[PDB]
């Protein structure tokens, strides 16, 4: 039932209908798309014109365009279109909205309702990193500021956030703080969403947020000191119901283990629950666990990690109900994928209820679609 199936080697995943499309660099460094019929194992794969920091975001809006960001310098936004519906070919290099796009890493696209796109990126242009939003109006063809300032670290800090947009449209935001270079300065998990693409944002207790939200007004999910070894730059989710879930990690005030934790709104309160059972100490001050990634059925789990002490397999943990059940930890594969984070088909899980993970050995080496069962 489960299968791994091959790509292509390489030195990101979302479907669309029918369709799975894939972007990587393979060997000689080019940006490559690819793209399958689902329930096949023949890719088409298409090396493009650019070639590479390393970071590509992919997404296609309602009309089958593929919408194309990549960050190699981390200076001048990179942006592309393809030339038609379905195509895996890109046309030249453009802006968006033309306004602080000098100096742009870790672009991100999501879907939004009735098949515009959202875009986060981390601009530079300010001397340190803020979330600038964008979103694309299937309507009108082009792309509009959303928000210049959402987070604000005043003078004292840095954000670093992920977002998710769920089944019925509403954008997830959460985000640490990080008070100076040093990864051990990071700090607690805070939260927003909206209902309306951007314009308006909410705690989840209904209080609506006066923008932009600084570390007095931020909603707390959970409060984690500095030097507890929480990560930066992790994922969330969402089930059917529009409650969040956060996965990350970190490790209590009376361990020395850090462990793996969902921190999840059931429309009441903030809870937060261990995943797994970890022996072995490690500090932030090539880190023996990955950043997880998640996916949720109505407060069923699916919790996606790699970890030194299960020898670097792809891993999961799953539970029936995050507030009641046991969490059962398996391994997807048999081999090691040594560095690899996971990430995943994010619109195949909100359309299908299908799990497909970008599988890689990461230190050229074959890239899969690893074809999870669930169900």
């Amino acid at each position: 039932q489960q299968k791994l199936v091959e790509v292509a080697k390489g030195y990101s995943l979302v479907t669309h209908g029918d369709e799975q499309y894939i972007s990587y660099y393979d060997a000689d460094g080019y940006l490559v798309l690819g793209k399958r019929k689902l329930n096949s194992k023949q890719w088409t794969l298409h090396r493009t014109q650019y070639r590479g920091h390393n970071i590509i975001s992919i997404m296609v809006d309602g009309e089958g365009y593929l919408h194309v960001s990549f960050d190699h310098h981390g200076h001048k936004l990179n942006y592309c279109r393809s030339i038609a519906p379905g195509s895996l070919e890109l046309g030249d290099k453009m802006p968006m909205t033309g306004v602080d796009e000098g100096n742009v890493t870790y672009p991100e696209f999501y879907p939004l309702t009735d098949g515009d796109l959202l875009f986060v990126y981390r601009s530079g242009s300010s001397g340190r990193g803020n979330l600038v939003m964008n979103r694309y109006s299937l309507k009108d063809h082009k792309w509009a500021r959303v928000q210049d300032v959402l987070i604000d670290g005043e003078d004292k800090r840095n954000a670093y956030w992920q977002l998710y947009v769920d089944e019925k449209g509403t954008i997830h935001l959460s985000w640490v703080w990080r008070e100076t270079w040093q990864v051990e300065t990071n700090h607690d998990l805070c939260y927003a969403r909206s209902f309306d693409n951007g314009v308006t944002w909410y705690k989840s207790d209904g209080e609506q947020y006066k923008l932009p939200i600084t570390a007095s007004n931020a909603e707390y999910a959970c409060r984690i000191p500095q030097n507890s070894e929480l990560i930066n730059q992790t994922s969330m989710s969402a089930d059917a119901g529009g409650n969040p879930y956060i996965a990350t990690y970190w490790r209590s005030s009376d361990s020395e283990v850090p462990q793996y934790r969902i921190v999840w709104n059931d429309g009441k309160t903030w809870h937060n629950r261990q995943v797994t059972d970890r022996k072995t100490p490690f500090t932030l001050k090539m880190i023996p666990v990955a950043r997880p990634r998640i996916v949720v059925e109505d407060g069923e789990i699916f919790y996606i990690f790699r970890d030194e002490e299960r020898g670097s397999r792809v891993s999961m943990a799953h539970t029936a109900d995050v507030a009641n059940g046991k969490w059962i930890v398996t391994d997807l594969t048999d081999f090691s994928v040594d560095a690899w984070e996971p990430s995943h088909d994010t619109e195949l899980w909100k359309k299908q209820r299908k799990l497909n993970l970008f599988v890689q050995h990461t230190c050229p080496q074959m890239i899969y679609v690893l074809e999870a069962n669930t169900n």
